[PDB]
Parts: structure tokens; C-alpha cells; sequence
């Protein structure tokens, strides 16, 4: 038939579009943040493409959720850096976005388990 078989296994939750509605009202202030994966990293490519980040989001908050996003174990950890830059946790995304604001308005961030830097 044309219809579809509803099942919990498939978990159409995310497949639903109504979600965007509630999120559109619950989260008014948001910025287009796109996390990319480096080529010289052993970190797996995250499934979630777009990341609805609020204008009041902080680096620390993003890093905390990140671990839960990739279901990464405690044995290891990862961090997000923009243009080879790793700002503090207090650093507000809304502030870092205006600085690294793409030529056509767009936040660019990279996630990995390394910084390739030293002390």
C-alpha cells in the first residue's frame, strides 16, 4: 500500500516536522552553527547535520553536549575550535559568530579530539 507502517523501532520522532514548530517558539534567538569534521582526526562523522544553537549558547555548553552528541566515552574527550581558534567556555557563541561570521553569514566550527597545539 501507499501508507506507511508506524512503529517505535523506526523512531519517527526526529522524522517529524512538527518539532521545528515548538523549537521555533521555544528557541527564538538562534545562530546557524555548522560543525565540520577534520580530515586528520580519528573522530567519527556525527550524524546530526545542523545544530540549532541559541544566541545565548556558550562554548562550554556546546562542549558538554558534544560529548553526548557523539556518545563519546569518558576515557576520552573532544573540543570545538573555530579557524584553529579555541576560545574559553565563557565565550558566547553569539559573540564568536559575529567575529567568524562567514562572508555570507554563517558560523563555522570544527570538532575533534585534538587541537594539534602545545604549551
Amino acid at each position: 500500500g501507499s501508507m506507511k507502517s508506524t512503529f517505535k523501532s523506526e523512531y519517527p520522532f526526529e522524522k517529524r516536522k512538527a518539532e521545528s514548530e515548538r523549537i521555533a517558539d521555544r528557541f527564538k534567538n538562534r545562530i546557524p552553527v555548522i560543525c565540520e569534521k577534520a580530515e586528520k582526526s580519528d573522530i567519527p562523522e556525527i550524524d546530526k547535520r545542523k545544530y540549532l544553537v541559541p544566541a545565548d549558547l556558550t562554548v562550554g555548553q556546546f562542549v558538554y553536549v558534544i560529548r553526548k552528541r557523539i556518545m563519546l566515552p569518558p576515557e576520552k574527550a573532544i573540543f570545538i575550535f573555530v579557524n584553529d581558534t579555541l576560545p574559553p567556555t565563557a565565550a558566547l557563541m553569539s559573540a564568536i559568530y559575529q567575529e567568524h561570521k562567514d562572508k555570507d553569514g554563517f558560523l563555522y566550527v570544527t570538532y575533534s579530539g585534538e587541537n594539534t597545539f602545545g604549551r
